[PDB]
RNA sequence: GCGGGCCCGGGUGGAGCCGCCGCAGGUGCAGAUCUUGGUGGUAGUAGCAAAUAUUCAAACGAGAACUUUGAAGGCCGAAGU
């Protein structure tokens, strides 16, 4: 019974797959990373037939559902009570977001805040 | 998030760290028979073959083919090992 978001309509993603860096397969010093492909003669560069995909602006996500969580809401980064009550007016729309270096003392503080306030915290029940 | 990357959860860690508005640069690596350091397959592989030769018993010793002692068989054969 969370809070739900005001408008949840339905995500459609062009891709969903990681663009994997040309041989990143193949050696281990070569990372997941994109890199755009220079190459004189790479397949990977012309587009060849069944070779590894390029990003493109066409793989960009509609305006509308960007950035949205699959739940409903955007993500915002909260390290402190004060921080926490900006949301108070967009709180259907956006949830808050508790920062990983906030001690577990002041994270009770913060989670019990947003229930009084009615927003969404994608961790309450992080560190305890 | 198209992407460059980023935000949380868990574990280790024990003392500093980050966002924003501007400023500045010794600022982004897959190659250069690049420099330094480390680690693989090869691989338990090549090899431990120049100059005739060692054997028996005992002692010390946890442990003896290689040490020592005694016996036997050999070599260097006075421009000699
Ligand atoms: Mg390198
Ligand atoms: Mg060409
Ligand atoms: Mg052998
Ligand atoms: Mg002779």
């Amino acid at each position: 019974a969370a809070l739900r978001p005001l408008v949840k309509p339905k995500i459609v993603k062009k891709r969903t797959k990681k663009f994997i860096r040309h041989q990143s397969d193949r050696y281990v010093k070569i990372k997941r990373n994109w890199r755009k492909p220079r190459g004189i003669d790479n397949r990977v560069r012309r587009r060849f037939k069944g070779q590894i995909l390029m990003p493109n602006i066409g793989y960009g996500s509609n305006k509308k559902t960007k950035h949205m969580l699959p739940s409903g809401f955007r993500k915002f980064l909260v390290h402190n009570v004060k921080e926490l009550e900006v949301l108070l007016m967009c709180n259907k729309s956006y949830c808050a977001e508790i920062a990983h270096n906030v001690s577990s003392k002041n994270r009770k503080a913060i989670v019990e805040r947003a229930a009084q306030l009615a927003i969404r915290v994608t961790n309450p029940n992080a560190r305890l």
